[PDB]
């Protein structure tokens, strides 16, 4: 008998990994969505979205600023809106396609529609028409994803007041518009349409933008996200938002000294936070445990209260990011089959895709200190790295933490163009507890921005060479 | 006079680095330099000068052709030929100033003027129409460079026939072009000039272009270079030549298939190899071995056959690179100061900065064969890497090279824009002789061109995700 091994709630990173991995691993698997095609929140509304425009939006303003510099002289720089939307659909469905053809590669039964627990181990799903399917399985993945934070008095239509995934689809390049989170997905969207056209304006509640980066770095970063027009609102909190007149009217008043003044926006982009996504999953009949916000509660082996069920992914703990989620998929499915499985968090790198992006793996300087270990820092900029400059592109900087004693590395940061890709190098060798040393001692092409991280390293146990 | 610890003729990798590890280990130490900068070659005529070209003739390129896709319109482009050299040279000189500055940093004595050994202990400096400057010190090291090579329809001319340089600073984007060498830097000036507007083909005596290279993967890049414009002809020669006033009028014999065809141009780009450059100095005196195709003869600690004396860079054997140049200065001087100096040309990875980079590290699929050891060989094209359809700039792949038994990586080649960061992932993976699997461990930030090195290696030991 064909007895089903493994469903998975959820068509995500954390499923459609979760999914194949386990399709692989040699179990009847079947992941169910609910959305229209496959991607999971990264493919869709985020992530590839969001990377798409990111790129398509810094190629105009590299054509209308820098072109010039090198003997790429143009004559007139438009942005054909329309167009740009469109290589960014074109290739997210294109990848979705790719993904739905890796499930039939790998024998992953795809069930469209929405679960609802009937049981431990039986789920209904929901609609493909209106009717109800049963999938039934020994263990059950769930890997439900997350979704919009909401904020307290600022509902949202679609309209002028929008979330990730308005933000990602305006039919129109807004004059005047205002993010009010300050966290990633907000200072991209702000990067987005301001370098598109807007004139941006970011209103944070929290003392500065983006906490977990480190100080130092954030300093710097906030500094160049101003240097190329940006403003920030920081600490305000804000009462009501008006809308009946051109754009949005908002009444923003402090987070304590309650004096409100009012903002003037055409759009205004809802970047509060994001949160657990369980509702509607049957998740009553069973009763999981969760914690105080939504998350669900799991343990080493990603185990709910319910033997037999499962949470991975932006449901449970953890830092909120595609590949955390792919992590605890594969984690999850390695230890049900028997092996090993292997997570951890403090590893995950966190990157902003901005113009300098800002790729850190590894504990951040305020952190280290914390410890009350003794720590030495190293740096280098791009300013002194040959390629940068033969480029003229050297914004930026590298900047590792380790151990005085020892030399074992604690954090790297990095902020520059393409860091996203830099960071590896290092997050490599954190992953097995190397020295700046270590990393010094390897031979690196030259020109190249990787360079840079070498220096960093050398300044860090020793003393650079081209600073 | 603080000048006598150590003696250093040549102001290139070698020479300047060499010479700042010097200062920085405690040694009183002189540069000599007889070019006007103090740039290597690896800064007034080469890398640096090529990668300048090379991103403003690709600026050009992709605002020509990529730009429509991504909804940015421009209504006319042309080539400020004159500004771009510029950009280039702005950079050239910018970064020179700085090893000058670095210098006056660490405390090395530049010397203008042309070297020459009066003894194991002392050199003749001096110039054109100029006097002749006085150092003498206990441990000399070579560091003289590299330079162009002959061939039979030669002409060391500026203009009409070009060298390196020519072809770098030429003043006139040339209708018809061809470049006779076929390697590196061949394929390099013929892709810059390409790109603005020339009509290039490169003509190889060799069987195949860029001999070095991974055959699987040197197919592809052959194949991709080919796409963007170039005609490679292979297996033939030029015999006649032809400075008679308007362009050469090439003969192109084969092998020994001999025969007469005639290839019309309007330049020619002479990239046959590079030979080692041991004139200037005076070594017809203090015998030293000048035994190879040129090269200057060395031990472990590279001492040549004499005392006192040293010998590093591009006249050595080995590898003719900035950073295999780099690596032995410094080997070289800690020897000296009594530490470990330690280098390996078998981890000097290499990169081609065309279109699709190409960069290496390990050996080839060709020479892990000649070992008949067995082996594992993982892949992974772009054309599946998230980040990269995001963008729509997915040519290119990644390959790793294992042993079957203990999956320990012997290469890894990549294909790929931007492949010269990429690689070093590998190239420090493959320092520490570590394995696929441990390269896969490593947590990779999502969406980035770096998961296609982490797929490439499960690809390899077990079975990837995504393909
Ligand atoms: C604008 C934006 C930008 C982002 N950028 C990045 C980035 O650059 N890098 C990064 O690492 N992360 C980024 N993220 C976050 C990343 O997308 C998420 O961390 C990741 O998708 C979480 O994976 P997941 O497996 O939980 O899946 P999710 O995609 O969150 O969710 C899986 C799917 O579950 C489905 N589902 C839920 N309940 C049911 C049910 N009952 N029945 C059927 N189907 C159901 C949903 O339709 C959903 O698509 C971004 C997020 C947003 C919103
Ligand atoms: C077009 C081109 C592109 C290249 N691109 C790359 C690349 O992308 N990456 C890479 O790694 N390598 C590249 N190389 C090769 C790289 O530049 C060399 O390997 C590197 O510079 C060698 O270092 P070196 O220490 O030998 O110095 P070199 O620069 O070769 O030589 C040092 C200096 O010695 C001086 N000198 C010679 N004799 C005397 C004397 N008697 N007295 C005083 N001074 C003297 C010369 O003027 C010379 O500039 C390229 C080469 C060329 C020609």
């Amino acid at each position: 008998s064909d007895e089903n091994d493994v469903v998975i709630i959820g068509g995500g990173p954390g499923g459609y990994v979760a999914a194949i991995k386990a399709a692989q691993l040699g179990f009847k698997t079947t992941c169910i969505e609910k959305r229209g095609a496959l991607g999971g929140t990264c493919l869709n509304v985020g992530c590839i979205p969001s990377k798409a425009l990111l790129h398509s939006s810094h190629m105009y303003h590299e054509a209308k600023h820098s072109f010039a510099n090198h003997g790429v002289k143009v004559s007139n720089v438009e942005i054909d809106l329309a167009a740009m939307m469109g290589q960014k659909d074109k290739a997210v469905s294109n990848l979705t396609r790719g993904i739905e053809g890796l499930f039939k590669k790998n024998k992953v039964t795809y069930v469209k529609g929405y679960g609802k627990f009937v049981s431990p181990s039986e789920i209904s799903v929901d609609t493909i028409e209106g009717e109800n399917t049963v999938v039934k399985g020994k263990h059950i993945i769930i890997a439900t994803g997350s979704d919009v934070k909401s904020l307290p008095g600022v509902t949202i239509d679609e309209k002028k007041i929008v979330s990730s995934t308005g933000a990602l689809a305006l039919s129109e390049i807004p004059k005047k518009l205002v993010v009010i989170g300050a966290g990633y997905i907000g200072l991209e969207m702000g990067s987005v349409w301001g370098r598109i056209g807007s004139e941006v304006t970011v209103v944070e509640f929290a003392s500065e933008i983006v906490p977990t980066m480190d100080a130092e770095i954030r300093k710097q970063f906030q500094r160049s996200l101003e240097k190329q027009g940006m403003k920030f609102k920081l600490k305000t909190k804000v009462v009501g938002v008006d809308t009946s007149g051109d754009g949005v009217k908002l009444t923003v008043e402090p987070s304590a000294g309650g004096e409100q003044t009012i903002i003037e926006a055409d759009v205004v982009l809802v970047s509060a936070g994001r949160t657990p996504f369980t509702s509607g999953l049957n998740l009553d009949k069973i009763g999981v445990e969760t914690d105080k916000l939504g998350r669900i509660l799991v343990n080493e082996r990603f185990s709910t209260n319910v033997s037999g069920v499962y949470a991975i992914g932006d449901v449970i703990p953890g830092p909120m990011l595609a590949h955390k989620a792919e992590e605890d998929g594969v984690a999850c499915v390695e230890y049900l089959a028997g092996k090993v499985g292997h997570v951890d968090y403090d590893k995950v790198p966190g990157v902003v895709y901005t113009n300098p992006e800002v790729a850190s793996v590894g504990k951040t300087e305020e952190q280290v200190k914390e410890t009350g270990v003794e720590y030495r820092v190293g740096k280098f900029p791009f300013m002194a790295n040959s390629r940068a400059k033969a480029i003229d592109n050297a914004e930026g900087l590298v900047k590792i933490i380790a151990e005085k004693e020892t030399d074992k590395i604690l954090g790297v940061h990095i902020m520059a163009p393409n860091a996203g890709e830099l960071i590896h190098e290092a997050a490599i060798a954190l992953q097995y507890d190397a020295s700046s040393e270590d990393i010094a001692r390897v031979c690196h092409a030259h020109p190249t921005m990787s360079e840079a991280i070498k220096e960093a390293a050398m300044a860090t146990y020793d003393k650079p060479i081209h600073i």
